[PDB]
């Protein structure tokens, strides 16, 4: 009796009070703490040696509770641990043990979740330092460690890195870092206000599987000038990917060094997602350093449906090597998204593009191995002044690309910079259902619309279609002497090119291949003989030597005769025709025509 | 001792009964009421005076409960208050104070949830009323208003506006007013059995970040002859947007005047849902008179991945003006929408369209600054009967947009009336790669597939493929005497067209201007001089000055003689070609040439 | 007193024990009993007839406890029961009543979720037996059977199936049969170590709506050579689909039997989703057998966005009848999927196609009516050893489908098997903007990239555009002399093809057919007459008769003479075009000519 209301009050309490649910007879009878042992919050680890809650705030260091829980649920085969509304959480030391190598807060452990409805914040201990808030490796070793599965992070809550810059470049910051993760995700949660190198990374070198990071926010993640690198959500593991997120930063330096996303392994995804200030969308890569776990080949890669405003770069495609790996990136398709270089001055930031073909690390633009692209129904849009922007920036080898259905409203539509690297070019398709758009029209002196800069193009399509005038730019394509050109297809329709004094131009004559399929524009000058009736005339010129037929682009505003409507060549490289003279004499013209090889 | 017994019995007696987490000696020494006071539910607030819970029901006003849960929770830095499964919550009675204005139900309040798993019901106190059941503005006047920050709405429950009708056109209604809203979100709700403007509307003149509706159900929305018009999801603010959810409406009147969506401000979405019974797809625009908070362009704009089936139109495009300020629409992508026109009369409902360019709210179509739109993708059909179907109904101007890979089967593919408004055209792109439907064949007496009705024609291509005969038509293509057409490309491909007598029409002869590059088929007599040999063939007709070369499309059944493969033109308007008497005779020939002009 | 300690021991001791939330003064006098039944779990039902909690594990069966739980929870209008976390839940026993004839294990219940966050698992008791694990039907005969409305099963949790294989091959399994089901879904759920027909069927032979799976994963569910077949989603009710799901199989058993969606209703869709190691993407099908609920009409079907690694064939369409109902497939876009076939040796699976229009279940081609279906911009790729890879196999009856803007890289673009059916084909449009890959070159001998081998073709179009070369193939395109060929566009572009001896091929001569329009590269001998200046030269072979005109794609040679650009025909089949002679005598040369007709 005495003893009764004793343990009543004690904490044995509530496994004294009898519960029967809503007092169904056919129900089990319990006690009160059964019922409460159902869930478990952050508050029943939050207590000092003797047991009694602490309140959370600036000055309270709440990890070793956190990890406290997250032991003891372990310890039970999992479940859910609640970081309460309507509470900061602050973090205020490092963990000990396996995540140590790491500059670890917090261990996750497998099969216990994070339902985080609170915020939780950085305190001012980690100003200037390296951390990885959440980590998901048991071993200072990535090799050695055991695996994360079964892991969740969600609610509507918060993760506030504090805002504290970086210290030293060579420093790394992480949200995340879920590990050798399999089945684990992030869901809803907002990451702010910080200075970090990513987010979230999902897998280590190819090891783990099904992570996936949804309808979460990352809001104001680089802040200084020390910040090396930042990829917001780094993808390092199979069948795992980012959808239905926003991205925003809003420093400068985020313009010049921030990623949203990384893909670096096969059957992994970028979707639904909206992004702005950064300066790359993704950059989807086998690396040949991160083939441990998932093999040598990234395959299966898709970008859709994104909506983008960046400064650099959108997808940036890129593999490379080791002494004893290479890497392989194939099978990728990068579609419905709607991207625009934000507003800034020419040259201001790195490159624009939407693609972009780019060297290795190290800079080496020799050792890729890129192929089977898909580029299709995507948006393009640079504002007219953005010198460097191009639909695909062109910069190391390329084994394949194909273009279809796309619009790209920017400077330049295939570009890659002179006197800089020579890429070996393979089965780069430009569809002819590329629409070119006119924003850049009347900026283009000096440059080419397809600038092919490489040292050798083979089995490419480009079928140029121009849908507005731009009679400033020097020529459509050009490819200078130093790129070799074979068993292509290169033509230039000839809508809104009337009066442009160049179109294609081969500045090595490479069009005179033998599987080299070309047509364009050209005005030319004819002479004929004086016979009347049927007579020939020939150009005055003679470098049409690898024309197999021409065909008129001019009307004939005489009466006395016609030119030839249309005309094949001669050995000695003039184009001939028959036309008709209805009273005699020599005649001369200058007839826009349609010069045609194999085509 | 006596004491005890009465504080356990009390309010206060959960607070004195002990609690340690599965008997964790190293967990908090907690009470009952600490873990109990993790959770709150409407059954915490819904008690008379004297605390006694309520029982919900058609008979009990749930309104001022709720809103003291609401507010409580408020005053705690926020949560999740649950509305409970199993039971009916009734509302009977209008809230009080910043949102009597709005005529708002329930305040919603910043980082207080709503998990919605019961069933929240209107009371016929609301009948023939204006009503706005969850409102976010805290002041009478949105402008003067505070934000709502962090507040999202989600379960299995159901919102049901009890069926009433509108009592006055002029009445609005809405059942989630977010307001000046920040990180806000409706997630899994049902929505049912009303007469509403709008179920949701996400911001406030452009103020509001980061909202979104996601897995939401919107049934029977409109049901009467009152109601002046509805948009389910009202898009507000940026950086929000509608996925996956589902809409329907039955009644006959939601044909006429229901829209599912509309997006207002940029780097907004309309993706992944389904649409049944519903006028038009997605309004997507900026209005003048909502360029407050996120500046007066709407850019950033995507429907994607939608299927639909409607009465109207499926993507509305506009931007107006106001004294002081001008809305500007660009930079839009719809792709791979799936959209059919519903099974009805002709004329019976608002002009079926894929996409239509629509003129201001007070019919001005001389406004607009729309342009890089990209549309690809997409299927659309409207079955045979319907006359009023169109790819794009093109009422306004239009300063661009781009069409690529879709499939459009309905009765036009370019249409505007004519003797309506005379839209000015530029930068509209028809690529080949559009598909052409063959529904509507032998349909097309009196009709040009193509109908050119506007003031003007600019920088535009249109490029004509069929895939199917329909002799029906009157042309493919026709532009009015009206319609000033100049630096564009127009061409008919010639497949399922050798038996048409009119492919191309310029009835103001318009293809003759010096940068518009044609190509057509036409049949033309043709007859030659009577030497043996070499001989010229001369059209009998001198309405070819503009023609620059023309080639046939016809066999020659001759043995004794061909006409020429191919023509040019003379002053006179004359085709002339070189063929070939094997004997002599003046030779006369009716055949089918590809007419081309610069191409 | 003595009284009171032994109630609060007793089972209604909670129901004695006040709380009132936070100690708010306006919150209701409740008692700690009201608040614990806000919530359900399985420990609510899993107990002895005394009422002591059960422990669960491999030797208990805990069925007829978790039934309890779903008929409680169903008898107060609905609600969420939890499976918990942190342990295994054995099934060992099947239902009775009216799930008793769907060998069910639990029956659903209207309202009443499942929260699974634990396991569940199935005990050796269904070794070699039919089971439906969760069936929502309360009747055995479906179509006496009442409605399930409003059950959502979600959680991180588990649905094992215990590695059983089947007992014999006409024995059926499921996991989840949702019956007659509306607002009914399952989302989060791993499916898991299995041999079973399906993991989830929704609706009932159209019965059913909004029906959904969502962010779940299914895992080696199929294991032996006794099962007959294997869809891993069934959906069969409208306005329901599949999305962002991960599907996986490892079994070689999977690679010839399982398919992982089934798409069965009107406005349907499958997006977002990886599979991996199955033979089949989806089945997309109105079955007139299934055609009861929702009309004979499957339409507004969508699969869009899947990355998939398969050994069959991605999308399979088809329709059949049954003596009363025809079933009709139409309005269908495939879009954005990425798919390969994985590594295998040719025909050591199901033929591999991107695209299989299948005959119905008895093998029947001449019943399907199946059109309007857009396939676009997705990527295809089979490896270089897999002869039996298409694009599209077309080996039933066809009445529409469109490919646009794809990048097929694989054997054949078109195939049908020869000797086998012959179906009868319409409006097939392949459209110029489908890129054709170059894995397969130089593997072709024998082979036609385009193999029509039908009864007959109709209004369709074929735009051959190659991308490289392959000299190995017999020819680009070939229609056998059985099939028919009218109104239709076949055309070959000359871009890397000079150096084949057949492009085209019309075994029967159909090109010459009235509404033929056909173009392609041929190579043709001419000889000229004697006559200095202009001199016409006929073609050696009078096989020409359908060509209205051809033009060279080879260069001239020669100085003294030049043949003629352009050629048109003559009544004796020859070809015959005007050159000129600069000195005279008779001229022979072999020019590769672009033959034409009607283009
Ligand atoms: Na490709
Ligand atoms: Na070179
Ligand atoms: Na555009
Ligand atoms: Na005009
Ligand atoms: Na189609
Ligand atoms: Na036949």
């Amino acid at each position: 009796p005495d003893q009764f209301r004793a343990i009543i009050e004690s904490p044995e309490g509530a496994g004294h009070v009898g519960y029967q649910y809503r007092r169904n007879t056919g129900s089990t009878m319990r006690m009160v703490s059964d019922v409460l042992d159902e869930r478990v919050s952050l508050w029943d680890f939050h207590c000092d040696p003797s047991g009694n809650v602490i309140q959370p705030g600036p000055n309270v260091d709440s990890r070793q509770y956190l990890q406290a829980a997250i032991d003891y649920v372990s310890s039970n085969g999992g479940g859910t641990i609640t970081i309460p509304a309507g509470y900061t959480w602050y973090l205020g030391s490092y963990g000990v043990g396996g995540i140590a190598g790491h500059s670890g807060i917090i261990q996750l452990r497998s099969n216990v979740n994070l339902n985080i409805e609170g915020r939780i914040h950085l305190s001012p201990f980690f100003d200037l330092k390296p951390f990885q808030v959440f980590v998901g490796f048991d071993n200072g070793d990535p090799a050695s460690s055991g695996n994360l599965e079964n892991c969740h992070i969600y609610g509507h809550g918060v993760v506030d890195f504090g805002g504290y810059e970086f210290g030293a470049s060579s420093q790394l910051r992480n949200g995340v870092a879920f590990g050798r993760s399999y089945n684990c995700s992030v869901t809803g949660i907002t990451f702010q206000n910080g200075d970090v190198t990513w987010a979230i990374t999902l897998g280590w070198n190819g090891y783990g599987s099904n992570c996936y990071v949804r309808k979460c926010r990352f809001i104001n993640l680089v802040n200084s000038s020390v910040n090396a690198a930042h990829s917001t959500v780094y993808v390092n593991c199979p069948y795992s990917g980012v959808e239905s997120c926003y991205f925003s930063m809003s420093s400068s330096f985020a313009r010049n060094i921030a990623c949203s996303v990384q893909l670096h392994q096969h059957d992994t995804f970028y979707r639904g997602s909206t992004v702005n200030g950064y300066c790359r969308g993704a950059y989807v890569v086998m690396h040949a350093a991160e083939a441990a776990g998932a093999g040598s080949y990234a395959y299966n890669m898709q970008v859709e449906n994104n909506i983008a405003v960046i400064y650099g770069q959108f997808v940036i495609l890129g593999s490379d090597v080791t002494a004893t790996v290479s890497g392989h990136l194939n099978d990728v398709i990068v579609s419905g998204n709607i991207v625009s270089i934000g507003e800034r001055a020419a040259f201001s930031a790195p490159f624009g593009a939407f693609i972009d073909i780019g060297p290795d690390n190290s800079g080496a633009s020799n050792v890729q191995d890129i192929q089977r692209v898909l580029v299709t129904g995507n948006s393009f849009y640079a504002p007219a002044n953005i010198t460097d922007s191009a639909a695909i920036t062109l910069r190391a080898n390329l084994n394949g690309c194909t273009f279809i259905a796309n619009n790209f409203d920017c400077r330049y539509m295939v570009y890659n910079a002179p006197g800089t690297t020579s890429p070996v070019v393979q089965n780069l398709v430009w569809d002819k259902s590329n629409v070119i758009g006119g924003t850049h029209a009347n900026q283009r002196a000096g440059q080419n619309l397809f600038d092919m800069q490489f040292a050798s193009v083979v089995n490419s399509t480009i079928e140029v279609q121009l849908s507005c005038e731009d009679l400033s730019m020097f020529s459509c394509i050009l490819f200078p002497a130093s790129c070799q050109l074979s068993y292509s297809k290169i033509t230039v329709d000839s809508a809104w090119t009337k009066s442009m004094s160049n179109t294609a131009v081969f500045e090595g004559n490479q069009q005179a291949g033998a599987n080299v399929y070309v047509s364009y524009p050209a005005t030319v000058n004819l002479t004929s003989y004086n016979t009347q009736g049927a007579v020939p005339f020939f150009s005055t010129d003679t470098n049409y030597a690898w024309v197999t037929s021409a065909y008129s682009l001019s009307i004939n505003e005489n009466l006395d005769f016609s030119p030839p409507a249309t005309y094949t060549n001669k050995a000695n490289g003039q184009l001939v025709g028959v036309g008709y003279n209805e009273i005699g004499g020599v005649r001369s013209v200058s007839v826009r025509l349609m010069l045609q090889r194999q085509v």
